[PDB]
C-alpha cells in the first residue's frame, strides 16, 4: 500500500482485536487496511494461552502467528507504524513515518497499555516465574507459593483465583488500603491461604534460572522481608487511550476508555472501537473478547460503509 | 456424577456458548456441569467455518470435536441430556429427562436457536452440496458464480448484500410482495445491479447432479414456473428463540423473544446467566466467535455471583 490510497475500513491497532476484525472485515468485502505497532499486542508478553476455546495450549507466540496467516489468508495489507491523528474531512489516517491513508471507516483495536512496574530482577526474569495476567496463567501455578503485586481490582481478582490454584498469596500493594471494590477484598480476605502485605514494595525479584524469592520493604516501618515464591504476578492495570481518544475527538467514558454503545459504534459516525481499549465489558481483558468485539465492530463499519 | 449433587455452575447445552462457558468456569475452579442434547449446537449442520479466528478452513465437526478436546481436558463432566426445568428455591435445581436433578449456586443457559425450516424439495439431498444456510460465512466460496438467497427479513437481506460481492448474480426470492427486512436494507441491496428481486415467489425444487444447479421457482401472482440456474441456494428464512423455556423458567424475554440480558450476560433471574444465540446480546449477528466469547463473559458473572454469595 502507498500513501494516499484510500480503503474502505482502516483498522488501528494488530493485536486480537485488530486481527477479528481484519478478519471479518476482508470476508465482508471491505478493502481493508491494518496499522499497528506491535504485531500481537499484549500477547508479545504471554506464555502459553489456554483459554482461547480451540487453540489447546498455544504458546502466545504461535497464536500471534496463526491470527496473521488467517488475515493474510485474505489479502489484508498490514503497515508496521504508529497511527497519530484521524480526521474527518471521508477519513484520513495519519501515521508516524508511512504517509496518510484515506477511509471511509475506521475500526479503533488500540488496546491499553501495561503500567509499568520495573523493580529489580523484573527483566532478568521474564517468562522465567513473572507473570502479568494471573487469571491467564494461574493453573500452571498449582500449589505454588505465590506473590500478586497490585491493589486495584485486577489484582485482588488475580489472589482469588490464584489463592484457589496456588499455595499461599502474597497480596503486596504500597499503599495502606487497596483501592480495590469492597467486595473483592472481603472476598479475599476470608481466604485463609492470602496474606495482605500492605504499605509495601518488592525491592527485588530474585532467583536461578526461574524465581525463588521477593525482597519486599514495608514503607511505613522499613522492615524488610525474603518470601520464597515460585510466581511473581505483576497486577497494576493499565492506562486506556484516553490521550488519543481525546486528541481524535472521540469520546471516552469516565474510566477513560474509549465509550462504544453495543455495536462498537464510538461518539463519531464511522469510527468503531473494539478490544479493551473500549468500555464494553471493563475489565475483563481476554482474547476471546477482543476478538469477538473485532468481528461485531466490522460488522457495523460493513453496515456503514454501505449504508453511506 | 450423580443425581442430587451440587455444583457451583451448571451450564445448559453443548455449542459454541456453552463450551466457551465451560472451559472459563473451569478455569475458576468452579464446579463445573455441562447439561447438553446436541454436542456442537448449530455447528452439526455447519459446512467449514472460516471466520473463528485461529482455526483456519476448519470442517465443523473437527471444531465440535476440538472444542469437546478442549474442555475435556479440564475433566469437566458432561452428561448428554436435556435439561427440563430449572427451580429457583436458596440454590437452583436443574431436572433433566434421564439423569435425575442436579443442584446449583448458579447457572449458565448457552441453548441457541432453532433454525426455521423451509423443507422444500432437494434441500436435505443437496445438504453440504451447494446448500447454505449461512450467507456470512459462505459467500466467500461463491465468487464468480450464480446464487440464489431465499428469505425476506434483515438476514437474507445482507446476505444479498454480501454474495453480491463475490458473485455474479444473486436472486434474491421472497414469498411476499415486499420484504419484512429493515427499510435500509432494502434500498441499500436496491442498487446493486448484480442483484435480482423475485418477489411473491417461491422456490418449488433444488436440483442437481452431483451438486446444486438449478432452482424451479413459481411466481405466486402470475402463475409463472421457471427454472433459474444457480450454483448455490442460501436459505435464510430465520430462527426461533426459546421463549417457551425461558416462559417456562421464569426468564424474562425481549420483545423478540430472545433471552434478556444485560451487558455481563444476566438474565432477569439472579444466578442464572445466558450465552450465545439464545440471548438479546448482538440480536440478528450469529457467529461462533460472539457465542463463545458471550459463554466466557457469563462464566465470569457467574464466577464473581458464586464467590461473592
Ligand atoms: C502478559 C499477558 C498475558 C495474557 N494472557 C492472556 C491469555 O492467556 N488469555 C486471554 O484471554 N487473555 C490474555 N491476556 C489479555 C489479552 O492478551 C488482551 O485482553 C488482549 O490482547 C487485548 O487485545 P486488544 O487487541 O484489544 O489489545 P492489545 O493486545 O493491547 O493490542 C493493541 C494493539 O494496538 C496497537 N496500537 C496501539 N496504539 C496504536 C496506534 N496509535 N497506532 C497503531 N497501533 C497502535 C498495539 O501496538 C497493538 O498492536 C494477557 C495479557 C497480558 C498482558
Ligand atoms: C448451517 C449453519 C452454518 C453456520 N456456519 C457458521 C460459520 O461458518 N461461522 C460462524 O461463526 N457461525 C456459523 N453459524 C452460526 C453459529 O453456528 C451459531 O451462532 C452458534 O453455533 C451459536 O452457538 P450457541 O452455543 O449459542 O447455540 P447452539 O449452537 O444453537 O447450541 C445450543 C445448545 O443447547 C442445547 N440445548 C438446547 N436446549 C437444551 C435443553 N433444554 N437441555 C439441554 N441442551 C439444550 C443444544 O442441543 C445445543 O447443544 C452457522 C449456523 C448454521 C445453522
Amino acid at each position: 500500500v502507498k500513501p494516499g490510497e484510500k480503503f474502505d475500513v482502516i483498522i488501528v491497532g494488530l493485536g486480537p482485536a485488530a486481527y477479528g476484525a481484519a478478519l471479518y472485515s476482508a470476508r465482508y468485502m471491505l478493502k481493508t487496511l491494518v496499522i499497528g505497532e506491535t504485531p500481537g499486542g499484549q500477547l508479545t508478553e504471554a506464555g502459553i494461552v489456554d483459554d482461547y476455546l480451540g487453540l489447546i495450549e498455544i504458546q502466545a507466540s504461535d497464536m500471534i502467528k496463526v491470527f496473521n496467516k488467517h488475515i493474510e489468508k485474505y489479502e489484508v495489507p498490514v503497515l508496521l507504524d504508529i497511527v497519530e491523528k484521524i480526521e474527518n474531512r471521508e477519513f484520513v489516517v495519519k501515521t508516524k513515518r508511512k504517509g496518510e491513508f484515506k477511509a471511509d471507516s475506521v475500526i479503533l483495536g488500540i488496546g491499553v497499555k501495561r503500567r509499568k512496574l520495573g523493580v529489580p530482577g523484573e527483566q532478568e526474569f521474564a517468562g522465567r516465574g513473572i507473570s502479568y495476567c494471573s487469571v491467564a496463567d494461574a493453573p500452571l501455578f498449582k500449589n505454588r507459593v505465590v506473590a500478586v503485586i497490585g491493589g486495584g481490582d485486577s489484582a485482588l481478582e488475580g489472589a482469588e483465583i490464584l489463592s484457589s490454584y496456588s499455595t499461599k498469596v502474597y497480596l503486596i500493594h504500597r499503599r495502606d488500603t487497596f483501592k480495590a471494590q469492597p467486595i473483592y477484598v472481603e472476598t479475599v480476605k476470608k481466604k485463609p491461604n492470602v496474606e495482605f502485605v500492605l504499605n509495601s514494595v518488592v525491592k527485588e525479584i530474585k532467583g536461578d534460572k526461574v524465581v525463588k524469592q521477593v525482597v519486599v520493604e514495608n514503607l511505613k516501618t522499613g522492615e524488610i522481608k525474603e518470601l520464597n515464591v515460585n510466581g511473581v504476578f505483576i497486577e497494576i492495570g493499565f492506562d486506556p487511550p484516553t490521550d488519543f481518544a481525546k486528541s481524535n475527538g472521540i469520546e471516552t467514558d469516565t474510566n477513560g476508555y474509549i465509550k462504544v454503545d453495543e455495536w462498537m459504534r464510538t461518539s463519531v459516525p464511522g469510527v468503531f472501537a473494539a478490544g479493551d481499549c473500549t468500555s464494553a465489558w471493563l475489565g475483563f481483558r481476554q482474547v476471546i473478547t477482543a476478538v469477538a468485539q473485532g468481528a461485531v465492530a466490522a460488522t457495523s463499519a460493513y453496515r456503514y460503509v454501505t449504508e453511506k
